């Protein structure tokens, strides 16, 4: 007897809504991860989309992410996360 909603859900496609979360191009790849998996883990985590952006694309430093609001909200708080932290290992390279 719970109010509402007892156990968790994933939602409708239309209720998700997109996201623009700030994402540094030097940690895109570090998270996808190399045949996409790195990603894969926080999508089913918070069952939500993230979409990088294409080379072609208007923002090469912001990420789509479709979801419900309560979803991707939290997804976002976990992308920054690990955008600091790979960062702090960012050193000029002989070439």
């Amino acid at each position: 007897g719970s109010s509402g909603s007892s156990g968790r859900i994933v939602g409708e496609l239309e209720q998700m809504v997109s996201e623009d979360v700030p994402l540094d191009h030097r940690v895109h790849a570090r998270i996808i991860g190399a045949r996409g998996k790195a990603i894969r883990k926080i999508m089913d985590e918070f069952k939500v989309d993230i979409r990088f952006p294409q080379s072609g694309a208007p923002d090469p430093n912001c990420v789509t992410v479709t979801g419900l609001p309560e979803n991707v909200e939290e997804a976002i708080d976990h992308i920054l996360n690990l955008e600091e932290e790979y960062l702090a290992d960012s050193g000029p390279s002989s070439g």
